[PDB]
């Protein structure tokens, strides 16, 4: 009867939804918690006295102990405070028991985290890449910090990828996130990522009925039922086996 | 007799999305829990890593101790956090004014307090139910951990976090879900009406006493039928309630 299957699928298009706003959230509560953090850090840094900010040696010393507790308050992989002399204080969690120093070897004015900065007035966010340091993806939030008007240099944070990887994989529903490439970046579940599988009907069907609206596409000539958003530069998905709707 | 209506695969999946919702604002307690925990065993370890001199006479705790209560307080945005000496004197970073650096008070009543105690009990974190406190008008949610250097202890760390921080990421989860503290009094709650004291929340809490976690049941409240399920979260007890009307919508309205 045509009042039953509607009512399963009105039900199952409600609950779906629903999942996939729980993904979306998570996704926006990582980044403005990584963002607070990062602005809190930037006021703390552009509260010292110039005298203590205009050298290396007393960049070092005072700015040292700040990125150290930052760090450790939140488990970041590296917060670093990027100069124009090309020079970097790195607080490294590989290297806990130093304290920070200076590196001149990063060639930070080549890196998108240090050019984008200086062009907004916001926080950057990098994309998702490789530290082949850390044999680790990472997320770098970044910030220009100016004490009245002056650029003292660009704080930036390392978070671990896996952070929010193991957020998503913790929601309800089969909820996933694509990056900018319409790659496979986070999923609930763990076999999905993986590049060799196909997302080609999930992505055309996203195309054509655009955020937040449910569709019905093909797996293995099975019927299944998604939607998906986007969230950032991200595309969130949830999709299920239509058999709710069907048996 | 059985209800027709709970045989049929329209229910099963209802229920199901009603699971699914209340274990995500059970999630949302849990995360939160953790979050803070860990924040605070990071703030003891760098206070434990202060040298022994730093660490002995008030002078150097208020100079050596300061800065890092405060950096911390910052980086999460925590209300208070502080530290308890055995004279019972408290080296105090807090929101409330952040002009000045952290300062040493007498204030504090702390060698009676639960914190202060507590932590003083245990090797690690202890968490404080969350309580409404009456003086200063809201929710606190604490977390504090015994400070030791070399094995003598030098006091307790408490760190405060905003408990609206909590409510408001409740209240944004999908469904009619909420929160009661340990005296089951009502905390948080998707529908901000419930937060109201005159809210009869007996009937909800009478049914979860007889079914366990995250079983429905059926209650009843101001003559109207509805579907709950409730769980232990630490001191707290997620709930989710729908009308009875909403999970079968009936052809003809009453």
């Amino acid at each position: 009867d045509p009042f039953t299957k509607t009512s399963l699928y009105e039900s199952t298009l409600k609950n779906q939804t629903d999942l996939l706003k729980v993904t979306q959230s998570t996704v926006e509560d990582f980044r403005s918690t990584n963002q607070s953090f990062t602005r809190a850090l930037e006021k703390d840094i552009a509260n010292l006295p110039y005298q203590s900010l205009i050298t290396e040696e007393n960049i070092i010393n005072n700015v040292g102990p700040i990125l150290k507790y930052y760090r450790h308050s939140i488990n970041a992989l590296n917060v670093y405070l990027g100069l124009n002399n090309g020079k970097v204080l790195l607080s490294q969690k590989s290297n806990d028991a130093k304290m920070p120093e200076l590196r001149d070897d990063l060639d930070i004015k080549t890196k998108d985290w240090y050019q984008e900065a200086l062009k907004t007035n916001d926080i950057f966010v990098t994309p998702a890449y490789l530290d082949t340091v850390l044999k680790q993806y990472v997320i770098t939030y970044s910030k220009a910090i100016y004490k009245d008007g002056k650029i003292i240099g660009v704080l930036g944070v390392d978070i671990p990828s896996e952070d929010l990887q193991n957020l998503v994989a913790k929601t309800p529903g089969n909820t996933f996130l694509f990056d900018q490439k319409n790659k496979i970046f986070a999923a609930t579940n763990k076999e999905l990522l993986n590049p060799s599988i196909d997302h080609s009907p999930v992505l055309n069907a996203y195309k054509l009925n655009g955020d937040n609206n449910f569709f019905s596409y093909k797996l293995n000539n099975e019927e299944r039922l998604g939607a998906c958003t986007k969230v950032f530069a991200y595309t969130a998905c949830i999709t299920e086996s239509a058999d709710i709707i069907n048996k």
